[PDB]
């Protein structure tokens, strides 16, 4: 199964809240590449520790640009990019 | 230039209103193929006179399925599919 790429939880100390993202925001693209579902967001974020990514986001009928500075979480094999959203 | 695929006008006697579409609806896909912008909607509708097409549409945060029965308008070279929306 797959889910729409809509934010339902935010880490108050994480990158997504710092970037101005909000519950209910729907991610449309990351660095110009459409995101088809939430798992695509997870996979792309995890692969990009420490990287700035450019989002297009839909919020209440308006398409917005958002710059998101991914953090780093985990150790060894598990070290991954982190956005602070679910 | 391009525009998001959002309905801003509807023919009260046309297929889109009959299908249950509403101002502000955002078309996401036609027959499972993403629509990137409004011109893609125009081109796909015009090419499909008389055809039923399956839409995914975003309305106020909810993804909806909509079956749209395209009509026919125009004569000769200009004969085209018609959805009744702008
Ligand atoms: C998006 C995913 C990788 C994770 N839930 C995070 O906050 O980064
Ligand atoms: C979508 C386009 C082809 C036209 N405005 C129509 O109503 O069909
Ligand atoms: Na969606
Ligand atoms: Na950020
Ligand atoms: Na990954
Ligand atoms: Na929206
Ligand atoms: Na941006
Ligand atoms: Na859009
Ligand atoms: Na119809
Ligand atoms: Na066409
Ligand atoms: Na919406
Ligand atoms: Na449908």
């Amino acid at each position: 199964g797959s889910l729409p790429p809509v934010l339902a939880e935010l880490d108050p100390k994480g990158p997504a809240q710092a970037a101005g993202l909000k519950l209910g925001d729907r991610l449309q693209s990351i660095d110009g590449i459409a995101v088809d579902d939430w798992q695509q967001v997870v996979d792309s974020v995890r692969a990009r520790p420490g990287q700035r990514v450019q989002l297009k986001v839909l919020r209440d009928g308006e398409v917005l640009d958002v710059a998101l500075e991914l953090a780093v979480r985990g150790e060894g094999k598990a070290r991954s990019g982190y956005m602070g959203a679910g």
